[PDB]
């Protein structure tokens, strides 16, 4: 298991525009399109995303392309962000997998924000940070994902998704 295959199941694959939990549009897996309530904006943004007049439908290959991108960039913000990239480097490569499907779900923005489940993890302190981690409108909003990236934090194994 690696980062990859933890996200493709976490967020699936869809071929044609779809709207994401919190109502955006999104495609593929899990790649967001625009906040914005318009269709047309979306489209739009697609085929700028693509490179063709797309019609609001791609292919697996390019639906991957774009999930390459995607992990990349937030590896990259990552690094380049003064809160995050201490703590992910002071991690092992599974708990860095879950850090970085935070990220990509949330933006690094929203994954700075959380302080204080950062700098327990940090200093390794698994259950501590599990039950702070918990204590959040992302993990209200979706439980079983959070539920599956908080073990993940507390044991650095798999096996929440096996
Ligand atoms: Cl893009
Ligand atoms: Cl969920």
């Amino acid at each position: 298991m690696n980062i990859f295959e933890m996200l493709r199941i976490d967020e699936g694959l869809r071929l044609k525009i779809y709207k994401d939990t919190e109502g955006y549009y999104t495609i593929g897996i899990g790649h967001l399109l625009t906040k914005s309530p318009s269709l047309n904006a979306a489209k739009s943004e697609l085929d700028k995303a693509i490179g063709r007049n797309t019609n609001g439908v791609i292919t697996k290959d390019e639906a991957e392309k774009l999930f390459n991108q995607d992990v990349d960039a937030a590896v990259r913000g990552i690094l380049r962000n003064a809160k995050l990239k201490p703590v992910y480097d002071s991690l092992d490569a599974v708990r860095r997998a879950a850090l970085i499907n935070m990220v990509m779900q949330m933006g690094e923005t929203g994954v700075a924000g959380f302080t204080n489940s950062l700098r327990m993890l940090q200093q390794k302190r698994w259950d501590e940070a599990a039950v702070n981690l918990a204590k959040s409108r992302w993990y209200n909003q979706t439980p079983n994902r959070a539920k599956r990236v908080i073990t993940t934090f507390r044991t650095g194994t798999w096996d929440a998704y096996k």
